[PDB]
């Protein structure tokens, strides 16, 4: 009850910043997450015995892949924590509970392959879920871990609050499917500009929560350059392995995923920053002004990639 998590001074201060890196000590990541829940939600939101048991079952069900791993989970939850903390009064008690859990669970049991590679492989999950394949699996895995004896962190919610939080978590996880992001942001853009955006409209909140999920999910591009640059290697290690598996199915993969065309990476990152990241954090900053530091950090890193291309690094 009176048991708080406390971090060392440096972390205690840096954790509040959007660009915080959770560090290379795996065994500190659960405490960092519980720290964030206690400050974000309250020391009462979850029974600490059950939260700790949920966190360690979630960790167990992330694989040892180069990027879509436990570190990503906690990193993406931290970005959500930063957004929620800089936007105190915009979110309900249920939304703060749900979204941190959504982010921790959003890539559960990821194998390091796109929905595209599952479809071309003819993976069983591609037959069970025709669209947002992995994301439907991630939500499924979340519900399974919640239903293990002693793991129901939401037990003390009423029936309707329980239904609401699981529905917040389902939409949040589905939205991390980047194929759905383009349309979601376009719609949010129009609604913002025509002035029809309304946070009392549930369908509008859903869309805004989805953009938040994309923003947390891509938050590697909003870190200090050395973190951004080193994470990019982890992302590309998966892409190139997927490229390899495409070649095993007798399919030339797009040049981004082909490990013979590494030269093309910096230009590939420009496309990604201009086509995805900058638009994402632009619309997010328009809807939630205090998330501006994400857009700024993302612009700083675009410029750093421009410098890589111009031979300057
Ligand atoms: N972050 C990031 C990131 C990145 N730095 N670079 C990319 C380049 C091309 C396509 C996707 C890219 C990407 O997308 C996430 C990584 C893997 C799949 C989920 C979306
Ligand atoms: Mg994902
Ligand atoms: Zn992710």
């Amino acid at each position: 009850g009176l048991m708080q998590f406390t971090l060392p001074v440096r972390l205690c201060k840096e954790i509040e910043l959007f660009h915080f890196d959770i560090g290379p000590f795996e065994n500190m990541w659960p405490g960092i997450f519980v720290y964030m829940v206690h400050r974000s939600c309250g020391t009462s939101c979850f029974e600490l015995e059950k939260l700790c048991r949920f966190i360690m079952s979630v960790k167990k069900n992330y694989r040892r892949v180069p990027y879509h791993n436990w570190k990503h989970a906690v990193t993406v939850a931290h970005c959500m924590y930063a957004i929620l903390q800089n936007n105190h009064t915009l979110f309900t008690d249920l939304e703060r509970k749900g979204l941190l859990i959504a982010c921790l669970c959003h890539d559960l049991d990821h194998r390091g392959f796109s929905n595209s590679y599952l479809q071309k492989f003819d993976h069983p999950l591609a037959a069970l879920y025709s669209t947002s394949t992995m994301e439907q699996h991630h939500f499924s895995q979340t519900v399974s871990i919640l239903q293990l004896e002693g793991h129901n962190i939401f037990s003390t919610l009423s029936s309707s609050e329980y239904e609401q939080v699981l529905e917040i978590i389902r939409k949040a996880i589905i939205a991390t499917d980047l194929a759905l992001y383009f349309g979601n942001r376009k719609q949010l853009e129009e609604m913002y500009q025509t002035g029809s955006l309304n946070l009392n409209n549930q369908s509008h909140r859903d869309r805004v929560i989805g953009l938040m999920m994309t923003a947390c999910d891509l938050c590697s591009v909003t870190k200090l350059w050395p973190v951004t640059k080193l994470t990019a290697n982890d992302i590309y290690a998966e892409f190139w392995a997927e490229g390899d598996e495409m070649k095993k199915l007798g399919i030339q993969p797009i040049p981004m995923m082909d490990r013979d065309k590494k030269d093309e990476v910096p230009q590939g990152q420009l496309g990604f920053y201009n086509a995805v990241a900058i638009p994402c954090y632009t619309t997010l900053t328009q809807i939630l002004p205090p998330t501006e530091p994400l857009l700024k950090a993302c612009r700083d890193n675009l410029s750093q990639w421009e410098k890589v291309i111009r031979g300057e690094e």
